[PDB]
């Protein structure tokens, strides 16, 4: 019943749906290719850790010609302003729609924004902010209140998504991961990325953030069995092969 | 809840793992790669040297389970003839893991003799059933108290995924594996690189279906099981380690 804006379609969450990372910090178009053939969904791109706009545009021009939906991973909104020029489906904000400007973008391209959770906007000084007196209580006030903005400010469907491994400790991490089931019950889709993330090389013991396949995929069957239907990935292939299981059997 | 392992006792209040070492075609490495499994966090290793094929053939299988005995790591001993039970029983083997679900009255006897605890498998082959939920359940429970009643300290159930089953067949089982759980017997499945696998996740290839595998597995796990049959077993040691800490 739950579907996804993207642009120009409306994606079906009646099955699980994947966001294969295309990284391009320090032609892609064939990584872009294999990911797809590995059944992502949607090719989430980000030069994020301007040089952003060479970085990324010339590449997000020639994924596009593929026809499969692409997420563009920036908070800056002169880049967001060019990634929607050229054909971008969804704005990926890790600063959660702090900006105005990129509210506006949003409703103005008629796409829809993930609002995602950092403690601070300042990438820097987050880990100095995780604090909460009660971190899943606070991390629903803060996604409630950037949704109910974006929405009346013309923005079609905003995504929720927790913020793994952003200006949180593991305890953070792990509370909010038990409780995942009241983010999705605020009624939006909700989307996870816990792939190579420190929670997985904490919790299953591999230090190399390259070989946390196993546990991030636990991770994110356990994000699915609580509901959630969007899950941002690395190993496409990986959870394309999980989640053929796992759809068959819960259900 | 805990599971008897001859000499010991296994507490089941988190997941342990069986690993798997083959010894068909269908010799030394092989001690390299029960200290590599024990490594990688297996808590039992199932040695077995006939594919689910010669009684005299014990060449297989006997000179293997010595040399792995000496790992100290309880070892389960998977095989349906009493006469290479008996033998490995000898020697010191913890579990006997029977495929043919301890059918004969002679590793029943046997177990008994040894004090071991016994996995009663199902397996009928002839994909055919009535309700092969009630079916299997009603095997299983028949052959773990005529098991127990002949002293047998205890019995593991095993609905034998794969074993003249269809599709349809493990997906019920899988399913309703609470119901096979609520017999109160400690209960162990394998789909490790089984056909249902490749079935559902679409790899050819059967030793490419971990991720397919663990994923079952999991699911098993949510269902209250607590013992799994592997061959990967560093994928679901790691696995294990993030569900355990989240479910
Ligand atoms: N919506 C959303 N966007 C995100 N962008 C970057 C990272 C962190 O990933 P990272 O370690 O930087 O690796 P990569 O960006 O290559 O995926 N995580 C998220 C996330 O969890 N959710
Ligand atoms: N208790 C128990 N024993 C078993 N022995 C062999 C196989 C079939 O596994 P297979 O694909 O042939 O691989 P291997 O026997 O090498 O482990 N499956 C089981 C099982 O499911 N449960």
């Amino acid at each position: 019943v739950r579907t996804l804006w993207l642009r120009d379609r409306a994606l079906d969450l009646d099955r699980v749906r994947l966001l294969g990372v295309l990284n391009l910090t320090p032609r892609a178009l064939e990584r872009a290719r294999e990911m797809v053939a590995e059944g992502a969904d949607i090719l989430d791109l980000g030069a994020e850790s301007e040089e952003e706009k060479r970085r990324l545009l010339p590449v997000l021009e020639a994924v596009l010609s593929l026809g499969v939906p692409v997420s563009v991973d920036t908070r800056k909104p002169e880049v967001a302003e060019e990634a929607l020029k050229l054909g971008a489906h969804l704005l990926n904000d890790v600063t959660g729609l702090r900006d105005e400007r990129m509210v506006a973008l949003a409703a103005r391209h008629g796409v829809a924004a993930v609002v995602m959770h950092m403690p601070v906007p300042d990438p820097a000084t987050m880990m100095a902010h995780a604090r909460y007196r009660d971190v899943v209580a606070e991390v629903k006030a803060f996604l409630e209140a950037q949704a109910r903005r974006a929405l009346s400010a013309g923005v079609p469907q905003v995504v929720l998504d927790p913020g793994f491994g952003f200006g949180k400790l593991l305890e953070h991490n792990l509370a909010l991961l038990r409780r995942l089931d009241e983010i999705v019950a605020l009624g939006h889709p909700v989307l996870v990325g816990l792939s190579r993330k420190r929670t997985i090389g904490e919790l299953s013991g591999v230090e190399d953030p390259a070989q946390r396949v196993h546990g991030s995929v636990a991770a994110h069957l356990f994000a699915v069995m609580k509901g959630v239907r969007l899950l941002r990935v690395h190993d496409v292939r990986a959870h394309r092969e999980a989640l053929g299981v796992w759809e068959a059997l819960y259900g």
